Protein backbone atom coordinates (compact mmCIF):
# COMPACT_ATOMS: atom_id res chain seq x y z
CA UNK A 1 0.00 0.00 0.00
CA UNK A 2 0.97 3.73 -0.73
CA UNK A 3 3.12 5.43 2.03
CA UNK A 4 0.59 8.19 2.29
CA UNK A 5 -2.61 5.87 2.66
CA UNK A 6 -1.10 4.38 5.49
CA UNK A 7 0.06 7.49 6.99
CA UNK A 8 -3.43 8.51 7.15
CA UNK A 9 -4.74 5.18 8.29
CA UNK A 10 -2.54 5.03 11.38
CA UNK A 11 -3.43 9.02 12.20
CA UNK A 12 -7.12 8.11 12.03
CA UNK A 13 -6.16 4.67 14.16
CA UNK A 14 -4.27 6.94 16.89
CA UNK A 15 -7.40 8.85 16.86
CA UNK A 16 -9.67 5.70 17.71
CA UNK A 17 -6.75 4.97 20.58
CA UNK A 18 -6.43 8.64 21.61
CA UNK A 19 -10.52 8.61 21.87
CA UNK A 20 -10.39 5.53 24.00
CA UNK A 21 -8.31 6.71 26.81
CA UNK A 22 -10.01 10.17 26.87
CA UNK A 23 -13.04 9.18 27.59
CA UNK A 24 -12.36 6.40 30.12
CA UNK A 25 -9.70 8.73 31.77
CA UNK A 26 -12.32 11.37 32.12
CA UNK A 27 -14.60 8.59 33.40
CA UNK A 28 -11.88 8.03 36.21
CA UNK A 29 -11.44 11.32 37.28
CA UNK A 30 -14.76 11.97 37.87
CA UNK A 31 -14.94 8.89 39.90
CA UNK A 32 -11.65 9.76 41.99
CA UNK A 33 -12.59 13.24 42.08
CA UNK A 34 -16.12 13.33 43.13
CA UNK A 35 -16.15 11.35 45.97
CA UNK A 36 -20.08 11.53 45.56
CA UNK A 37 -19.62 8.30 43.26
CA UNK A 38 -19.05 5.29 45.99
CA UNK A 39 -21.77 3.41 44.69
CA UNK A 40 -22.05 0.27 43.50
CA UNK A 41 -22.74 1.22 40.20
CA UNK A 42 -20.55 3.87 40.37
CA UNK A 43 -17.56 1.33 40.91
CA UNK A 44 -18.34 -1.17 37.88
CA UNK A 45 -18.59 1.46 35.62
CA UNK A 46 -15.11 2.46 37.17
CA UNK A 47 -13.89 -1.27 36.42
CA UNK A 48 -15.13 -0.63 32.98
CA UNK A 49 -13.66 3.04 32.44
CA UNK A 50 -10.62 0.91 33.56
CA UNK A 51 -10.76 -2.30 30.82
CA UNK A 52 -11.87 0.15 28.23
CA UNK A 53 -8.91 3.34 29.06
CA UNK A 54 -6.42 -0.19 28.87
CA UNK A 55 -7.53 -1.20 25.53
CA UNK A 56 -7.07 2.45 24.58
CA UNK A 57 -3.65 2.86 25.89
CA UNK A 58 -1.66 -0.95 25.19
CA UNK A 59 -3.97 -2.93 22.37
CA UNK A 60 -4.50 -0.20 19.69
CA UNK A 61 -0.94 1.19 20.09
CA UNK A 62 0.74 -1.61 19.76
CA UNK A 63 -1.60 -2.24 16.86
CA UNK A 64 -0.75 0.25 14.46
CA UNK A 65 3.32 -0.51 14.34
CA UNK A 66 2.54 -3.80 13.59
CA UNK A 67 0.18 -3.67 10.96
CA UNK A 68 0.62 -0.12 8.90
CA UNK A 69 4.14 0.18 9.14
CA UNK A 70 5.50 -3.98 9.34
CA UNK A 71 6.83 -3.28 12.72
CA UNK A 72 7.21 -7.63 13.48
CA UNK A 73 6.58 -8.28 17.34
CA UNK A 74 8.49 -10.33 18.69
CA UNK A 75 7.45 -13.60 20.49
CA UNK A 76 7.01 -12.25 23.84
CA UNK A 77 5.58 -9.10 22.48
CA UNK A 78 3.21 -10.95 20.30
CA UNK A 79 2.22 -13.19 23.94
CA UNK A 80 1.88 -10.13 26.15
CA UNK A 81 -0.06 -8.26 23.37
CA UNK A 82 -2.89 -11.21 22.75
CA UNK A 83 -3.17 -12.13 26.58
CA UNK A 84 -3.75 -7.96 27.26
CA UNK A 85 -6.01 -7.92 24.54
CA UNK A 86 -8.22 -10.77 25.37
CA UNK A 87 -7.81 -10.00 28.86
CA UNK A 88 -9.26 -6.31 28.87
CA UNK A 89 -12.01 -7.40 25.83
CA UNK A 90 -13.68 -10.14 28.14
CA UNK A 91 -13.06 -8.05 31.29
CA UNK A 92 -15.57 -5.02 29.28
CA UNK A 93 -18.05 -7.79 28.32
CA UNK A 94 -18.13 -8.97 31.96
CA UNK A 95 -17.87 -5.30 33.38
CA UNK A 96 -21.53 -4.57 30.96
CA UNK A 97 -22.54 -8.20 32.44
CA UNK A 98 -22.19 -6.94 36.41
CA UNK A 99 -23.67 -3.51 35.44
CA UNK A 100 -26.84 -5.36 33.97
CA UNK A 101 -27.35 -7.61 36.92
CA UNK A 102 -26.67 -4.54 39.31
CA UNK A 103 -29.33 -2.97 37.56
CA UNK A 104 -31.77 -5.62 37.60
CA UNK A 105 -31.12 -6.00 40.91
CA UNK A 106 -32.08 -2.80 42.06
CA UNK A 107 -35.20 -3.00 39.85
CA UNK A 108 -36.45 -6.04 41.13
CA UNK A 109 -35.49 -5.51 44.50
CA UNK A 110 -35.26 -2.55 44.91
CA UNK A 111 -36.65 -2.52 49.12
CA UNK A 112 -33.65 -5.25 49.77
CA UNK A 113 -31.01 -3.24 46.93
CA UNK A 114 -32.09 0.21 48.91
CA UNK A 115 -31.28 -1.51 52.55
CA UNK A 116 -28.71 -3.84 51.94
CA UNK A 117 -25.29 -3.20 53.36
CA UNK A 118 -22.20 -3.59 50.68
CA UNK A 119 -18.85 -2.79 52.26
CA UNK A 120 -15.93 -2.05 50.02
CA UNK A 121 -14.42 -5.41 50.23
CA UNK A 122 -17.42 -7.05 48.24
CA UNK A 123 -17.77 -4.88 45.55
CA UNK A 124 -13.97 -5.15 45.28
CA UNK A 125 -14.65 -9.18 45.24
CA UNK A 126 -17.12 -9.09 42.12
CA UNK A 127 -14.47 -6.36 40.55
CA UNK A 128 -11.94 -8.92 41.04
CA UNK A 129 -13.52 -12.01 40.56
CA UNK A 130 -14.74 -10.09 36.75
CA UNK A 131 -11.11 -9.68 35.91
CA UNK A 132 -9.96 -13.05 37.22
CA UNK A 133 -12.88 -15.08 34.81
CA UNK A 134 -11.73 -12.71 32.10
CA UNK A 135 -8.36 -13.91 32.30
CA UNK A 136 -9.31 -17.29 32.58
CA UNK A 137 -11.43 -17.45 29.70
CA UNK A 138 -8.71 -16.43 27.37
CA UNK A 139 -5.46 -16.51 28.95
CA UNK A 140 -4.99 -19.77 30.01
CA UNK A 141 -5.32 -21.19 26.48
CA UNK A 142 -3.44 -18.37 24.78
CA UNK A 143 -0.55 -19.24 26.17
CA UNK A 144 -0.99 -22.76 25.89
CA UNK A 145 -1.64 -22.46 22.33
CA UNK A 146 1.32 -20.70 21.71
CA UNK A 147 3.43 -23.83 21.09
CA UNK A 148 1.11 -24.76 18.16
CA UNK A 149 1.65 -22.15 16.33
CA UNK A 150 4.03 -22.86 12.83
CA UNK A 151 7.64 -21.81 12.60
CA UNK A 152 5.76 -18.44 10.50
CA UNK A 153 5.46 -15.76 12.32
CA UNK A 154 1.80 -15.08 12.84
CA UNK A 155 0.73 -13.05 15.76
CA UNK A 156 -3.01 -14.75 16.10
CA UNK A 157 -4.05 -17.22 18.47
CA UNK A 158 -2.75 -20.98 18.46
CA UNK A 159 -6.38 -22.34 19.17
CA UNK A 160 -7.58 -20.13 16.30
CA UNK A 161 -6.76 -23.27 14.38
CA UNK A 162 -8.99 -25.72 16.21
CA UNK A 163 -12.37 -24.45 15.62
CA UNK A 164 -13.88 -25.84 18.49
CA UNK A 165 -11.86 -23.98 20.96
CA UNK A 166 -12.87 -20.82 19.31
CA UNK A 167 -16.66 -22.12 20.08
CA UNK A 168 -16.24 -22.60 23.84
CA UNK A 169 -14.35 -19.68 24.22
CA UNK A 170 -17.03 -17.77 21.99
CA UNK A 171 -19.86 -19.16 23.81
CA UNK A 172 -18.11 -18.39 27.46
CA UNK A 173 -17.52 -14.65 26.12
CA UNK A 174 -20.04 -13.84 24.13
CA UNK A 175 -23.32 -15.52 24.14
CA UNK A 176 -23.81 -16.20 27.62
CA UNK A 177 -23.21 -12.54 28.15
CA UNK A 178 -25.58 -11.63 25.56
CA UNK A 179 -27.95 -14.01 26.80
CA UNK A 180 -27.79 -12.60 30.44
CA UNK A 181 -27.59 -8.86 29.63
CA UNK A 182 -30.96 -9.61 27.55
CA UNK A 183 -32.81 -11.37 30.20
CA UNK A 184 -31.60 -8.50 32.84
CA UNK A 185 -32.95 -6.18 30.28
CA UNK A 186 -36.20 -8.09 29.49
CA UNK A 187 -36.94 -7.95 33.07
CA UNK A 188 -36.08 -4.25 33.77
CA UNK A 189 -38.84 -3.51 30.67
CA UNK A 190 -41.19 -6.12 32.51
CA UNK A 191 -41.14 -4.10 35.99
CA UNK A 192 -41.73 -0.78 34.50
CA UNK A 193 -44.62 -2.14 32.44
CA UNK A 194 -46.13 -4.25 34.90
CA UNK A 195 -45.70 -1.34 36.96
CA UNK A 196 -47.71 0.90 34.67
CA UNK A 197 -53.31 11.63 29.01
CA UNK A 198 -51.68 8.97 31.71
CA UNK A 199 -51.71 6.33 29.93
CA UNK A 200 -50.29 7.94 26.84
CA UNK A 201 -46.98 9.29 29.37
CA UNK A 202 -46.80 5.90 30.72
CA UNK A 203 -46.67 4.27 27.07
CA UNK A 204 -43.89 7.39 25.88
CA UNK A 205 -42.12 6.16 28.88
CA UNK A 206 -42.70 2.68 27.95
CA UNK A 207 -41.35 2.93 24.40
CA UNK A 208 -38.47 5.27 25.69
CA UNK A 209 -37.17 2.68 28.18
CA UNK A 210 -37.38 0.15 25.37
CA UNK A 211 -35.21 1.82 22.86
CA UNK A 212 -32.41 2.83 26.34
CA UNK A 213 -32.18 -1.23 26.78
CA UNK A 214 -32.67 -2.16 22.35
CA UNK A 215 -29.88 0.29 21.90
CA UNK A 216 -27.76 -1.20 24.57
CA UNK A 217 -28.47 -4.52 23.84
CA UNK A 218 -27.65 -4.28 19.61
CA UNK A 219 -24.89 -2.30 20.18
CA UNK A 220 -23.36 -4.90 22.08
CA UNK A 221 -24.47 -8.05 20.11
CA UNK A 222 -23.38 -5.10 16.43
CA UNK A 223 -20.13 -5.00 17.99
CA UNK A 224 -19.18 -8.18 18.94
CA UNK A 225 -20.53 -10.85 16.92
CA UNK A 226 -19.51 -10.21 13.27
CA UNK A 227 -16.00 -11.01 14.43
CA UNK A 228 -17.02 -14.29 16.48
CA UNK A 229 -18.78 -15.41 14.06
CA UNK A 230 -16.45 -14.79 11.01
CA UNK A 231 -13.63 -16.44 13.21
CA UNK A 232 -15.88 -19.32 14.14
CA UNK A 233 -16.59 -19.93 10.52
CA UNK A 234 -13.15 -19.30 9.01
CA UNK A 235 -11.44 -21.65 11.43
CA UNK A 236 -14.21 -24.50 10.71
CA UNK A 237 -13.48 -23.78 7.30
CA UNK A 238 -9.47 -23.53 8.49
CA UNK A 239 -9.27 -20.10 6.85
CA UNK A 240 -9.07 -18.80 10.33
CA UNK A 241 -4.80 -18.95 9.79
CA UNK A 242 -3.69 -17.17 7.42
CA UNK A 243 -4.35 -13.94 5.30
CA UNK A 244 -7.19 -11.92 6.20
CA UNK A 245 -9.95 -9.74 4.33
CA UNK A 246 -10.67 -6.28 4.77
CA UNK A 247 -13.83 -7.22 6.32
CA UNK A 248 -12.57 -9.35 8.98
CA UNK A 249 -10.09 -6.34 9.46
CA UNK A 250 -13.50 -4.30 10.21
CA UNK A 251 -14.74 -6.84 12.54
CA UNK A 252 -11.88 -6.45 14.08
CA UNK A 253 -12.17 -3.21 14.78
CA UNK A 254 -15.83 -3.38 16.26
CA UNK A 255 -14.84 -4.73 19.38
CA UNK A 256 -12.28 -1.94 19.99
CA UNK A 257 -15.02 0.82 18.62
CA UNK A 258 -17.22 -0.86 21.57
CA UNK A 259 -14.28 -0.34 24.21
CA UNK A 260 -14.99 3.19 22.36
CA UNK A 261 -18.98 3.45 22.71
CA UNK A 262 -19.10 1.78 26.38
CA UNK A 263 -17.89 5.03 27.91
CA UNK A 264 -20.57 7.40 26.31
CA UNK A 265 -22.99 5.05 26.89
CA UNK A 266 -23.22 3.37 30.85
CA UNK A 267 -21.48 6.11 32.49
CA UNK A 268 -22.39 9.38 30.87
CA UNK A 269 -25.76 8.63 30.84
CA UNK A 270 -25.84 8.46 34.77
CA UNK A 271 -27.33 11.59 36.03
CA UNK A 272 -24.39 11.47 39.26
CA UNK A 273 -21.74 11.00 36.58
CA UNK A 274 -23.12 14.06 34.96
CA UNK A 275 -22.80 15.93 37.80
CA UNK A 276 -19.31 15.51 38.38
CA UNK A 277 -18.09 15.97 35.04
CA UNK A 278 -19.92 19.08 34.57
CA UNK A 279 -18.45 20.43 37.96
CA UNK A 280 -14.91 19.12 36.65
CA UNK A 281 -15.21 20.87 33.37
CA UNK A 282 -17.06 24.42 34.67
N1 LIG B 1 -11.20 -10.00 21.71
C1 LIG B 1 -10.10 -10.45 20.82
C2 LIG B 1 -9.17 -9.31 20.47
C3 LIG B 1 -9.78 -8.30 19.55
C4 LIG B 1 -10.67 -8.49 18.54
N2 LIG B 1 -10.91 -7.26 18.00
C5 LIG B 1 -10.18 -6.37 18.68
N3 LIG B 1 -9.47 -6.95 19.64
Amino acid sequence: LSLSTRVTLAFFMSLVAFAIMLGNALVILAFVVDKNLRHRSSYFFLNLAISDFFVGVISIPLYIPHTLFEWDFGKEICVFWLTTDYLLCTASVYNIVLISYDRYLSVSNAVSYRTQHTGVLKIVTLMVAVWVLAFLVNGPMILVSESWKDEGSECEPGFFSEWYILAITSFLEFVIPVILVAYFNMNIYWSLWKRDQREHVELLRARRLAKSLAILLGVFAVCWAPYSLFTIVLSFYSSATGPKSVWYRIAFWLQWFNSFVNPLLYPLCHKRFQKAFLKIFC
